[PDB]
């Protein structure tokens, strides 16, 4: 079977034959379409036909599908399963496994970046203080003083569930939230519950606007602990704006590597629940959802009063006016200051590119079209105007509870 | 099998049974999502027939009543006879409202059951036709007080004698190629004004020309008919702040109506049903003026507003594009012709999801066009978890006229 998409824009079609090598499942059915919903142990069993896809896949990528080099991993991970009920990945496919999730995940769209990821091995870690210097590794590694490197960290996989590593912190690096008794929150209102857990675990909270939380790191299954990260670790950016000097006054400020921390790694059947990764921030994703989501920071009334602009009708479309000269703030702060970031344009524009050329050497490009078009301007991006195919391969990145609903307290 | 909706920004859940009432398909699988997809017999006849009328006596509270009953018998009477049926006016608006409210990819569906109906299936030509557009058009326009209106010509029989309008909608704006390579008017509709031409239109190769009316009736060949112009309100654009905007050039139509699409009531085929309502913003000041395949007035405006075009960083479109949407509002406001912000709209559609999910169900709703083209995730829509679905009476896309006309 074939499937083609069609640019509205150029008139560019293309065609999918990737989607055939898609297992897992969409949410969607023949009679109802999911694509708007955000959220739609393991036996030897199931596992060796996994293993086996992956390393089809790892064979074939390296030109040496069918080769004795590939029969005798095969011969040797199955006996290994068997075994041991299950199996360790040599760092060549750890290392592919990574930046193949990476090259899956139909949300993100910075893909093109894909064959450039610095991956991390941290199978060798046991303990919280060791997951602690690995992160702090990490994060000195990405920000490279602000030109930022794509990494991802890899630490032990899943073995019986009970013994899971996990970084309870969503972003290694956040702002904490704080619910007031007068029913206001100072901070950011997204981390409130993950603040709260902190400080009760012991963290001293400053209890400012912009305070970056506490690593509270899970080893081995074993109740997690608290870690600061050296402060001169944490690159951030005052945000000002081009012509507008009062912009500074609103007192502003963000950091700059964006780095997931609560996903899970799938490859060839095993679970890596502790994979923090990162890369540059596309500017929307400060500018628009994180100050000025009404469940954010919520700026767009501050800055619009500033600006003396009509907010007493919606039509003057006083709120997308603000919203823009606020992500106008926020690239020229970060280029100011030398911090890799990238526009919803150039962005885009690049991700366009990737996924044709994803179509002529791989038959495809999973995307997801309700998180590639950017959450201002839309059609006046080109993906807005792309016809995209959603479907999951592996390996991938996925979702996970929250620990704090799963862990069982050692105490 | 009973699905439930969350709202990301507000944290409210709804839950959704009327989906499991859908009959049509998406076009997607459990495999593969094409949601951003653009286009995804006397036996066939008669259980369509019989589950749109179970509905509508259901809506009337006589479900399972003699009237009923007997209505069941005579349309299954009737087809069985006549390989058709009728509707009744009472069925005819029913449906057409219902069309209306299943329409996953309308914003303004909150009005639905505010809609007028006119019943034009007694008409036999072309003329006809014209005559009962130029009515709905002045109708609905109404001095500048938009009112939500359908026409219906009559439903297919043979396919060899269906009635079609085939402009798209009753009112654009003609486009014609250039020998300079590049494109007069609306690019959109330059294959549509060639059709014109080679049929008979005296195009006056303008930028803003009001292209005719081409109706095909009962299969015929279809005819030429220019909308009194007294008829078509049109806006003159300016800016509440740039005097120079007004120097653009730039107008837009205040009837906003769709004529290609096919009503789907009881299993019969209506493929000529113009409707119209009235405008949101963002549908002329991002789409019609700012999509690069249409009017793409982003440059010019920009270089009038003197913005450092040298980087996509400066947000330069983005600025430009605030501005433009902020006049279309603005001058059809000054002329007091009906206009909807996204902003408005949106938070209505929120407000109709919630009435649908307590009264009905659900709402079936096409996140990917329901969210507006600009200032997406400001919008509360965005935050808002939808199903998509299709539900029947429906409106249905169908193949452009002259791909399928017997001439
Ligand atoms: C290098 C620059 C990168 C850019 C500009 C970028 C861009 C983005 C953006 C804008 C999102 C949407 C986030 C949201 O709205 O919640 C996203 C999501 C995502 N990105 Fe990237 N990304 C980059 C690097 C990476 C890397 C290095 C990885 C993994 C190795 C990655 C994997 C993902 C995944 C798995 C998601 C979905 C997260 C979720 O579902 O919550 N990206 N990306
Ligand atoms: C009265 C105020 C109305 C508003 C504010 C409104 C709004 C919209 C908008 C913004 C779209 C997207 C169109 C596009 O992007 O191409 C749309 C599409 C649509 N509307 Fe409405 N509409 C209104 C009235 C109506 C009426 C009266 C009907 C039918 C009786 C209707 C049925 C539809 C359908 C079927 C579509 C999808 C058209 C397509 O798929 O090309 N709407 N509407
Ligand atoms: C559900 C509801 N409401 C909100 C959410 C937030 C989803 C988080 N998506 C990841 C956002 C993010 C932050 C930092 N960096 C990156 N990142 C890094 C590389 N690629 C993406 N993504 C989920
Ligand atoms: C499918 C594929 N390639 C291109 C298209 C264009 C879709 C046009 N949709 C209708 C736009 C429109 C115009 C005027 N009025 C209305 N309208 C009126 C009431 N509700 C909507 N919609 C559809
Ligand atoms: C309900 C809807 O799916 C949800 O708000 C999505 C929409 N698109 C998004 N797109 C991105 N990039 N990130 C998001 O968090 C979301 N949220
Ligand atoms: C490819 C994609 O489906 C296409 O650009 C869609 C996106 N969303 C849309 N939304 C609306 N309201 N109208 C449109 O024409 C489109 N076009
Ligand atoms: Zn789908």
């Amino acid at each position: 079977r074939f499937l083609k998409v069609k640019n509205w824009e150029t008139d560019v079609v293309l065609t999918d034959t990737l989607h055939l090598k898609s297992t897992l499942e969409t949410g969607c059915t023949e009679h109802i379409c999911m694509g708007s919903i955000m959220l739609p142990v393991r036996t030897k069993d199931q596992l060796f036909p996994l293993a086996k896809e992956f390393l089809d896949q790892y064979y074939s990528s390296i030109k040496r599908f069918g080769s004795k080099a590939h029969m005798d991993r095969l011969e040797e991970v199955n006996k290994e399963i068997e075994s041991t009920s299950t199996y360790q990945l040599k760092d060549t496919e750890l290392i592919y496994g990574a930046k193949h999730a990476w090259r899956n995940a139909s949300r993100c769209v910075g893909r093109i970046q894909w064959s450039k990821l610095q991956v991390f091995d941290a199978r060798d870690c046991t303990t919280a203080h060791g997951m602690f210097n690995y992160i702090c590794n990490h994060v000195k590694y990405a920000t490279n003083k602000g030109n930022l490197r794509s990494a991802i960290t890899i630490f032990p996989q899943r073995t019986d569930g009970k013994h899971d590593f996990r970084v309870w912190n969503s972003q290694l690096i956040r702002y904490a939230g704080y619910k007031q008794p007068d029913g206001s929150t100072l901070g950011d209102p997204a981390n409130v519950q993950f603040t709260e857990i902190c400080i009760q675990q012991g963290w001293k909270a400053p209890r400012g606007r912009f305070d970056v939380l506490p690593l509270l790191l899970q080893a081995n299954g074993n109740d997690p602990e608290l870690f600061q990260i050296p402060p001169e670790l944490v690159l951030e950016v005052p945000i000002r704006h081009p012509k507008f000097d009062w912009f500074k006054d609103l007192g502003l400020k963000w950091y700059g590597l964006p780095a997931v921390s609560n996903m899970l790694l799938e490859i060839g059947g095993l679970e890596f629940s502790a994979c923090p990764f990162s890369g540059w921030y596309m500017g929307t994703e400060i500018g628009v959802r994180d100050y000025c989501d009404n469940s954010r920071y919520n700026i767009l009334e501050e800055v619009a009063k500033k600006m003396d602009l009509d907010m007493r009708k919606t039509s003057s479309l006083w709120k997308d006016q603000a919203l823009v000269e606020i992500n106008i703030a926020v690239l020229y702060s970060f280029q100011s200051d030398k911090v890799t970031i990238v526009d919803h344009h150039s962005a885009t524009e690049s991700f366009i590119k990737h996924m044709e050329n994803e179509y002529r050497c791989r038959g495809g490009c999973p995307a997801d079209w309700v998180w590639i078009v950017p959450p201002m301007s839309g059609s006046i991006t080109p993906v807005f105007h792309q016809e995209m195919l959603n479907y999951r391969l592996t390996p991938s990145f996925e979702y996970q509870p929250d620990p704090w609903n799963t862990h069982v307290w050692k105490g």
